């Protein structure tokens, strides 16, 4: 079947429709950094018609092999398409200078900080909210898997909250189409055998759920990543139920942490389960928003 081939998004051309004048972008504070580079706050003039002056986030390499990785990140983002639970690419500065990737700025920030600041409220922040976040992330991950994308860095730091409490997944760069790494979120196959699949991301989703239902807790609390950590996880060690987690959600985590990647639940499958855990009215409202967005 030489006539049938795989279209690598890395070999596809860059549509210049995404180019933004570097003189139209004002850069500001460092919002943060992931595995590589940094994300800074910025103001863009002329990117949106509705908003002539719009606040944005900019992914860029730090002053310190990464340039093309950034370009690849741009490429995957360009071809992923739009989704409500996936942060949006607004444009890029790729000509005559360092690569700048312009992305949507989310008001409430990352879930980790949100969950932390609204911890005491958890007695604003409500259990239903947590489940909603869980559902939306599952949907966005389903979208990425549909697009044959393995994020490789699913975590609460990379799940953002936009206005309307709509979650957005961010931080590609470690993403691949079917270096320091986020071990406590990585599956055993990925760490020991360098194998990454959608199922590996499912493991990360479980770690994410523990983060959410621990209200911002650090995975494997107190444990330092070392020889013993790996031996334990290899032997089958798994984290215990988080304090604010139901048996039903912990079960989801347990499934996600099966040693057999093929036995872990799919994001499609994961979506339905969480749906049941929430009011059936939720699905409809979600769909409405998910149609308006487009
Ligand atoms: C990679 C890593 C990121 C990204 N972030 C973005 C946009 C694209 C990103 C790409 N983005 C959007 N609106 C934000 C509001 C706050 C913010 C980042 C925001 O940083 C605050 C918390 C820092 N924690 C992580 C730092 C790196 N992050 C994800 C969050």
């Amino acid at each position: 079947g030489h006539e049938y081939i795989y279209v690598d998004p890395m070999q596809l051309p860059y549509d210049s429709r995404w180019e933004f004048p570097r003189d139209g972008l004002v850069l500001g504070r460092v919002l943060g950094s992931g595995a590589f580079g940094k994300v800074v706050e910025g103001t863009a003039y002329g990117l949106s018609r509705s908003q002539p002056v719009m606040k944005v986030a900019v992914k860029m390499l730090k002053p310190t092999s990464s340039k093309q990785a950034l370009m690849s990140e741009l490429k995957i983002m360009t071809h992923l398409g739009p989704h409500l639970n996936i942060v949006n690419l607004l444009g890029a500065c790729t000509k005559s200078g360092p690569i700048y990737i312009i992305i949507e700025y989310c008001f409430y920030g990352d879930l980790v900080n949100y969950l932390h600041k609204n911890r005491d409220s958890f007695l604003g922040l409500t259990l239903l909210d947590l489940l909603s976040f869980t559902y939306q992330v599952a949907r966005g991950m389903e979208f990425l898997a549909s697009k044959n994308c393995v994020h490789r860095d699913l975590a609460a730091r990379n799940v953002l909250l936009a206005q309307g409490k709509i979650v957005k997944i961010c931080d590609f760069g470690l993403a691949r189409d079917i270096t320091f790494l986020p071990v406590k979120w990585m599956a055993p196959e990925s760490i020991f055998d360098n194998l990454y699949t959608t199922l590996s991301d499912v493991w990360s989703y479980g770690i994410l759920l523990w983060e959410i239902f621990s209200l911002g807790g650090t995975p494997y609390p107190g444990m330092m990543v070392d020889s013993t950590f790996y031996n334990k996880i290899k032997s089958g060690y798994r984290m215990a139920k988080p304090d604010h987690a139901t048996s039903e959600v912990y079960e989801i985590m347990v499934k996600c942490w099966n040693s057999e990647p093929e036995k872990r639940p799919s994001f499609y499958h994961l979506s339905e389960i969480v749906e049941n855990l929430l009011p059936g009215q939720y699905k409809k409202s979600y769909e409405k928003i998910h149609l308006d967005f487009l």
